[PDB]
């Protein structure tokens, strides 16, 4: 029982902004992707994420307070382990899931099996690497991107056996004139 | 009462409130119910209304069959009925229809000290912003509205509510 | 054993409350509760419990007119029969006026995960404080509130259903209870 | 002849406010019920009572200033007294007129009788006992409610033997946009 | 009308109390209390009330472990019917481990007898405090005691008697409830 | 309702005592006489009444701290009423009940009747009037002693219409060996 | 506790408790139940003892039937047996019947330290003095006792209870 | 391998005490009750159990200094795990072991099993909450009491499962003339 922050490995490389209201921060956490029915292979993109831009709609500019990956095994798991990988990188990288290990930061996990626990593992994401802004009046590349990636397990089945929830605070400001 | 400098941000919006002319309208618009406003209000749990107003606006359909629409605030509480909008002090009553002048774009304000601005906080108030529109059974209906009420304004939303996604 | 207090992810957001005349004030007594939540392990089970509703706190809340929580914990239990039977469990301290289903925990701020028994370890109480910063603390006034304190918990029908509970979740606490009311007797 | 005040044990107990301009205070004394004609037992709601409102209507806020309960019996009280009972609860209190003697400040008067006066008897409503407005942005339970009972009188006749009026003042703020 | 506040006779002689530990002190509060001692009118009615067994204020003192009365007072109503068919009372606020049958109220010390009805302003009612220096004020506590106050009253089989009482008397007050007891919820 | 003290006049004429441990007070209150069922003529003397002496009975000293007369009209009172005559004197007074009104301080007393209400008249004994001693290492006569007297009743009946009680605290001292 | 200086007195007292030679005899006499004590704290509210022995007189009759009497002192609570007296450290045992001397009157202190000297309180105490005394079967009864157990000694006083008289 | 405190939720509300010599204090240690045979629900109460009062015996007054409950599973868990239920309430309390976690403070734990360890569970008797006099001149009602429970075991043996002990220490006071 019980939750752990693992940090990812990161270098100096923050995202480049604009010169520069009231804000409001509002905190979220949607799933990014699931795992144990098929080999599976996210490419989760925090500015275009649906999820997240349903809070953005409304503004101009929407800035990542915090922010942090959330990997959470299900009984499952136990009996059935996996291993998933795990590197937060700007969505500019070339670098894709199934090679996250070739990646300075890129972390690998094994989730289940009689050995060990049933934690909830944290991998939050480094701000200064990437860049904050993920709506802004220009579209940077430098936006976080979360990259994830798991073997088609062993025992497939419509049951997840591991998911991971990216969770975190915006900065909304300058708001947009939409309808309704 | 008001409120603070805690985290708190004003959105504008604005949307559709009665429409005219298919048949006899007497509408009783609650924002604080008005679906627009809520999916605003939703991430939040703290709403507060900073401006407000009712605009009337007709179609050209209004030509050839001009109507006569009445348009009221009151609070929630207010026993007043459509029908009844004139008696009312807020009450107003045009005409529409290319017959009727009002300066450009008819729209009647809330005014605040009427009512509550609430909408959304720890308790239900019961005295927030109500339109009351009347306009009589029309002469010749259509499906197709004659004239319409939109309502635009600002809300000031503040202490983010837990929510899916 | 052991006991794990897991906190939950929490935002500060207060519930406003009326205020009370500078008359005389009422005395005050504060009761300690603790009653079960839900049960799994027989069939999936997602239920939302409101603490305005909860039959057991207001047995004690009855006759007062004015009652207000002071601490208040989600205590998972997981049973012997879930360490070869595992489960899975979400839990999230909802502010009741907020909309969410308990198969949406997960998609929820705070929302956690926990997984009882299989595991190593996993025999242990999990424990899940209520943020009364949350939310409401107010479960009795001249008014009731909306964003009163609300438990949300979720599962999913188990692979190997049985009669006897596998886990289960208390909500314990202690409540302020003052301005008794007039009654028969 | 005279008057004679005879206050209700109370407790504090006051109700809960909003937090929150010119105010008006309106005096007011409506009848509550009536006696003689057959058993009585009437549940006033200030809050509610048509007479109140008629001066409510017009506002918003309207809060109680003082209020009292005023019994008052009729010569034909001389001739078939009779027994009244009175307790001044919150809206909220499940008690019923039936069982005022079982609250808390319930009293009991004995009214006409060759043996007494034909004195009126005043039982003003403790304010820090209920909740004080009795119409405000929100509804409060807390209410102040007059409970009265009397059995059925030993000689019925449609001329009342006693009545009790509730005269007080109340505070009007906030003016309400009403229709005329 | 009017009300007429009677004392008893009395000599000092508080009932002994336990004592707390100085460890921290349980909250409390203090709720107020009425209900029906006796009805006179019907038949010759002879009670003794034990403020210890009283049901009506036990069903407040149930929750609680430690509960102490801080005042009381008998309150004696004549009713409309009196008036043409008087009753006399006796009444006498008595320490409970104590004999004297309610019978015997006018040679008990303290012992009073009032005369409802008849009589000039006999619709008036009565009220005998009961002197808390008299008896022992605990009703509930680590021990039960035997100086707890006990209400006596007593009258006689009437000339008329008639199925609605003539008279009655309530017992009102308000009591100290603290150290609340572990209960199943 | 309610009661009444009437003090009987009285004049200094103390009981002589002698010269003279610890003490205790106790009170006490048992009925002197009852009226109503026929002419009643009581001569309650402190000294001797047996409810008194009951408590004395363990001692060799017991001076009276206080004492006063207690009369009580009851129910039958208001519609038979009757005359009470009553006289605190000193044992040695040849004066008898049917010749109260003759002694100085001999007051008269009605009670019942439509006209009066039913209060409870008390006629405290002024301990400087007789001797306070109601046992001692010698038996004095100064001993104070109560008269009463009423006619024979209009209507006769074996339900008391009014009776007269006499409470009090003794001071009891120096104890006597008894058997038990 | 003890007792303060509050209007208080103390008062003597002796009364028979219990009797030898008719038959068997094991009693276990309670002060706080003897009623002649209690003829006396009647008037009061709280009771203590002072003074108290118990005291063993033989009847002529006792030298052609010479019998042998046990006595102990122990609080209420003690689970002693008037059969396991000599078991007891308080136990005597006297012959009585002209064979057994003992000084002017034979009697048995009690302590107080032993036991509790309330008899009567605001509550019901366990451990209040209590007197165990055994005789064995007699050879040849009488209906005339040959000896009895007097229980004399002194108890304070105060809080007078109200009382009918 | 090791032991672990498990603190149970307590409130304020201590045993009132008699106003108030040499003393000695005395450790101790029975066993409350054993589990693995069959369903058992236990309600030690330390006033009247056997092992405690054969301590208590020679004394008036005995009170607790500090006392805990002790959990100790055995070999026999591993195999075939098992739930228990621990509250210390006050023999007052109208709780049932069946019902023990609807107590403020009850506690469940589970022993057993391949997943955990096999620790001994200490849960300590917080003495404000209860009465701390085990016997005194008077019985008090407010004594601490254990409750404990668990289910009829899945696989019933004459061999035990976990048994659970009671040790502390007693201050004894004015000794108690017994026999022998």
């Amino acid at each position: 029982s019980e939750v752990v922050k693992v940090k990812q490995a990161s270098i100096p490389a923050p995202g480049s902004i604009l010169s520069q209201s009231p804000a409001i921060v509002l905190p979220f956490q949607f799933e990014a992707t699931t795992f144990g029915t098929a080999e599976t292979a996210a490419q989760v993109s925090l500015q275009t994420a649906d999820p997240i831009t349903k809070l953005t709609a409304p503004y101009r500019h929407a800035q990542i307070v915090e922010c942090k990956a959330i990997l959470t095994p299900t009984d499952l798991a136990v009996s059935n382990p996996l291993t998933v990988y795990l590197a937060w990188v700007p969505a500019n990288s070339p670098a894709t899931p199934t090679q996250i290990l070739r990646v300075y930061g890129g972390q690998s996990f094994v989730l289940g099996g009689a050995i060990s626990a049933a934690k909830t593992i944290e991998v939050p994401l480094n701000l200064d690497s990437v860049n904050r802004m993920l709506k802004d009046s220009v579209t940077y590349t430098d936006t976080p991107k979360l990259l994830a990636y798991s073997r088609a397990p062993t025992n497939p089945s419509k049951i997840p056996t591991a998911s991971i929830q990216i969770s975190g605070r915006i900065r909304l400001s300058k708001p947009m004139l939409i309808a309704n």
